[PDB]
């Protein structure tokens, strides 16, 4: 039973990953809203 639970220990370090994911769309987004917005900026003037 404990080797079976060891397993699952390790199953259990086995979500981050998809936060990391998620952190890579927050870059993407502020990066390139950065620049959408500066184009809105001339576009404003």
């Amino acid at each position: 039973q404990q080797i079976d639970q060891q397993i699952e220990e390790e199953n259990i370090r086995q979500q981050r990953k998809a936060l990391q994911r998620e952190i890579e769309d927050d870059v993407s987004k502020q990066r390139e809203i950065k620049g959408q917005l500066l184009a809105e900026e001339f576009e404003r003037e």
